[PDB]
């Protein structure tokens, strides 16, 4: 069990397949997404692996947040003044691909409602 | 400034509440998406997720953390799209802060 994972993710974060990183500590790591679905699109993930939202733990709730700071942190960083939104896709509805947790941020353009 | 979600939480205007505790609500939308659709907010007025603390990580982590139970109790069990809009161009439409939960049918992508 290498540490992370081996998701595409836990790979990144072990930095075994390449990323473009905007931030790392040691809580998470933010990247950009190589499929981008608006001119700014990038990804926030915890180190730690937890697979989908749906299984988080109670006590992961200061991570979860810290995702959501990070987030907005790099989209101010990456000069998305006019706004931006953050998604968590979950299992099958959710669209989820990827099943370690990471949070969209996605900018640079207007967004639609509903949101997908 | 005051917004129809601080008069949601003063339970001056009436919303379907699905759960509350000490520091948050969660409510179904009144303009519902898809057939189950769903807000969890803080009780505290943060306006928009741009302006959140630090000291508020834990906070926004439990929106999550209760958005993730409400919809397994609501019975999502095939799963569910998370979103926070920021601002104009995330199409934000209230400015208290807002977790978005949506499911009941396949979510589509891009997410708008
Ligand atoms: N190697 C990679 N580097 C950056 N982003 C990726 C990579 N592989 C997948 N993604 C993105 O990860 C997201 C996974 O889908 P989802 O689980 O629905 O959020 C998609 O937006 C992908 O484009």
């Amino acid at each position: 069990a290498r540490p992370g994972g081996d998701t595409i993710f836990g790979k990144i974060i072990r930095k075994e397949i390449p990323a473009k990183i905007i931030f790392e500590d040691d809580r998470c790591l933010a990247f950009h997404d190589i499929s981008p679905q608006a001119p700014t699109h990038f990804l926030v993930i915890p180190k730690k692996h937890i697979s989908q939202i749906s299984v988080a733990e109670d006590d992961d709730e200061s991570l979860l947040g810290h995702l959501m700071i990070v987030g907005k942190k790099c989209a101010a960083d990456l000069g998305l003044n006019k706004g931006y939104r953050m998604v968590v896709n979950e299992g099958s509805d959710g669209g989820q691909s990827v099943y370690h947790v990471h949070l969209h941020v996605l900018g640079g353009r207007q967004m639609h409602w509903p949101p997908g």
